[PDB]
């Protein structure tokens, strides 16, 4: 029963907190989360993701409580807190630079080129294109970042994020694991719901059972291999 | 400014959730946390630890948000949820069995014998006795549990727990890193504040700066070495 017309996109001001996640950033830019990006709890994320995207509480509780670790507060974050490297934030992002060699927070068009140019000859991104992008992004980090971290955990998180953009920005059947380029590009480049472009919130719930096989197929097609430590240890709080 | 007369010890009833932590169990048994042990948030833990023990928000926010990972709820746990192996719960506990070979949840008198018998000829437990206990408990797990997990992280958590019993149950100067056996034994065996025995809440705040040197000294005296891959990865949620 959400009224999207009561949730206009507004550009964030210079002091509105935004993070490395286009999903949460977009929700804030439409006021599903606080536009200032501050004082955000897991219940707020659960509600916002449901209302905005029809993403269910299973994934948002699991991911949300991990995200909470990035702040110094008892039960809230600022979106910018999520840039904390090695909690969720990882190398070989789709649209951000690796923290060791650049800006791990803001959208970067040069990084995004790989995704933007994927699935040549189609007007959608899909599971095979998403896998290719992941392969190529990881190769770039291995080439250029002397502090690169690549573990089973980061690889899984990366495939989860690719599954998110394929499903949440779909043309309405998220099971298909494909999304119009026009919608995904707006999502990343503007952190806006592409409403005027024709996007509508999925009428199918997006939950762990739906995402699981998509995640696994993306991983499988990405020709991923362990390269190093492979210990899936997360950073448990800031300033440790 | 805490009225302990308004916080009597009551034995947990059959539907009351209790976990592997004597600290939180004791707070629940005195109603500083809900006596039913359910729907417990990090803000509730922060307040309860302050009121009951003069433990500060630094450690309780950090540990509390990690503890939140153990439930399926957005921002609360039941105390029993904390038994989830490999989040905080670990092998070589002071008063519980290793999950692979026994009950990792309930107080176990046979396990507790090692701590109870430590520091012979004194009426206190102290840093050297706590270190000996940790050495002996870990040795027991290495002997009897083929699946033992023993890492920098579990070792730190274990010394933190020893530091907690030495400080929170002290005779009122937690800096000393020694606690009356009569107080610590009641804490573990009954999950009760030993008020009739003469214990009083510390007038000195117990925070990370106070605990840190105690933790480090316990580790130093314990003749510790890691096991296997020494991977500090935590379990990020239940049913994975
Ligand atoms: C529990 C809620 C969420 C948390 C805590 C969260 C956290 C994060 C974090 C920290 C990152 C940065 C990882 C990195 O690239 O280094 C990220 C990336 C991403 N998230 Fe979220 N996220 C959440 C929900 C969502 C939702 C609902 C979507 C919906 C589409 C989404 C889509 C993405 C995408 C596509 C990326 C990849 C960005 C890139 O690689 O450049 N997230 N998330
Ligand atoms: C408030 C002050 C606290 C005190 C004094 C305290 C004390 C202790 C002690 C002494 C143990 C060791 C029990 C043993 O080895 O048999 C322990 C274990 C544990 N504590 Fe706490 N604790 C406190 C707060 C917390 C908090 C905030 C959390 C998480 C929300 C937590 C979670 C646990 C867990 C999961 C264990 C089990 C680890 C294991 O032995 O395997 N504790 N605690
Ligand atoms: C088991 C994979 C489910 C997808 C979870 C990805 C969300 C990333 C945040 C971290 C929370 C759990 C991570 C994980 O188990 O993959
Ligand atoms: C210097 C901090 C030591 C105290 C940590 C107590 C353990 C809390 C549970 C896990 C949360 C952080 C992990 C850790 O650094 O020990
Ligand atoms: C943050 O949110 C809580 C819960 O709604 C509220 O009590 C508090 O006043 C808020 N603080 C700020 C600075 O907005
Ligand atoms: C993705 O789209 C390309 C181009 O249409 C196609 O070759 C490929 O088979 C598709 N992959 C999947 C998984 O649908
Ligand atoms: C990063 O890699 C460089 C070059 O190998 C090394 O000096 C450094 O210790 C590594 N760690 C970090 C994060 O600085
Ligand atoms: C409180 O915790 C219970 C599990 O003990 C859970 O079912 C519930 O969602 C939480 N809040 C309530 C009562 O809705
Ligand atoms: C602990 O107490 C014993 C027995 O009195 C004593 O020998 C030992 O030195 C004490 N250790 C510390 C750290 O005070
Ligand atoms: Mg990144
Ligand atoms: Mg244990």
């Amino acid at each position: 029963a959400v009224d999207f017309s009561a949730h206009p996109w507004k550009a964030p001001g210079p002091n509105d907190s935004r993070g490395p996640c286009p999903g949460l950033n977009t929700l804030a830019n439409h006021g599903f989360l606080p536009r200032n990006g501050r004082n955000i709890s897991v219940p707020m994320i659960v509600k916002a993701g449901f209302e905005g995207y029809n993403v269910q509480s299973d994934i948002l509780i699991l991911a949300g409580k991990v995200g909470m670790l990035t702040s110094r507060e008892a039960d809230t974050i600022s979106l910018e807190d999520l840039k904390l490297h090695g909690t969720i934030e990882h190398d070989a992002s789709l649209s951000r630079e690796d923290v060791a060699i650049g800006d791990n927070l803001h959208f970067n068009e040069a990084i995004f080129t790989t995704l933007a140019n994927s699935n040549p000859g189609a007007d959608v991104y899909n599971i095979s294109s998403a896998a290719q992008v992941q392969h190529d992004r990881l190769a770039d980090s291995v080439a250029r970042n002397p502090n690169v971290t690549n573990t089973d955990l980061t690889a899984t998180i990366r495939s989860s994020e690719s599954a998110f953009y394929l499903t949440v920005m779909s043309a309405g059947d998220p099971l298909r694991g494909e999304a119009p380029k026009k919608f995904v590009n707006v999502f990343f480049q503007e952190e806006r719901m592409p409403i005027k472009e024709g996007w509508k919130r999925s009428t199918t719930p997006i939950n762990l059972p739906l995402l699981g096989p998509i995640i696994d197929r993306i991983t499988e097609l990405s020709d991923w291999k362990p390269t190093g430590d492979n210990c899936g240890a997360i950073v448990l709080g800031p300033g440790l």
